[PDB]
């Protein structure tokens, strides 16, 4: 898979200059850092598809990992829920794989899964600083996979936006 880091670092847990510089940075958190040694653990023993992969500045929040991807040509949407319980037992933090995208109303969808979404509203302030309103069904707030609020960060965190979820 394409990383950020170094395999050997990765692996060795010896980093070199310019891997640990990047740890220090932030650039790569130092979660991000455990997700690629299991990440490339789980390629060698169990996934070959996932060296077409590429890998994404990833988010963390609470008991939650939201890893952001680009699947390869190779990665079935299945293998990924395959890879993301994978994840899930090796680290203690529930895993939720998103592929990356642009648009926040794709990655809303994404996340929130198993609950539907009822629609996405973009807007602008007379800032000009624009905010995101992600609707759901009163019914599929029991289908949330995790506390709404949360979900708010996380999406918020992944745009670099503000984003909100109204129960409506
Ligand atoms: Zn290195």
């Amino acid at each position: 898979m394409k990383i950020p880091l170094d395999y050997i670092c990765v692996k060795s847990g010896l980093l070199c200059n310019r891997c640990q510089s990047l740890v220090e940075k932030g650039e790569v958190e130092n979660f991000e850092v455990d997700l690629l040694k299991q990440l490339i653990e789980l390629e060698e023993t169990q996934f070959r598809e996932l060296k077409d992969s590429t890998y994404h500045k990833s988010y963390k929040v609470g008991n939650l990992l939201i890893l952001i991807v680009t699947s390869g040509s190779q990665m079935s949407y299945q293998k990924w829920i395959k890879v993301a319980k994978a994840l899930q037992e090796k680290i203690g933090l529930r895993v939720r794989i998103l592929e990356k995208s642009n648009s926040i109303k794709s990655t809303a969808v994404q996340l929130l899964t198993p609950a539907r979404v009822l629609g996405v509203n973009t807007v602008w302030l007379p800032d000009g600083t624009v905010q995101y309103v992600v609707r759901i069904s009163k019914q599929e707030k029991r289908f949330l996979p995790a506390d709404e609020t949360s979900l708010e960060e996380a999406l918020s965190k992944i745009h670099s936006t503000q984003v909100r979820i109204r129960v409506e």
